[PDB]
């Protein structure tokens, strides 16, 4: 199985996801 390989793809997806997760926080600040 080796679930460690899954993390490899999480490194690239988290980079772009970092902008989406913040977009919501900025809305709450209002």
């Amino acid at each position: 199985s080796n679930k460690g390989a899954i993390i490899g793809l999480m490194v690239g997806g988290v980079v772009i996801a970092t902008m989406i997760v913040i977009t919501l926080v900025m809305l709450k600040k209002k």
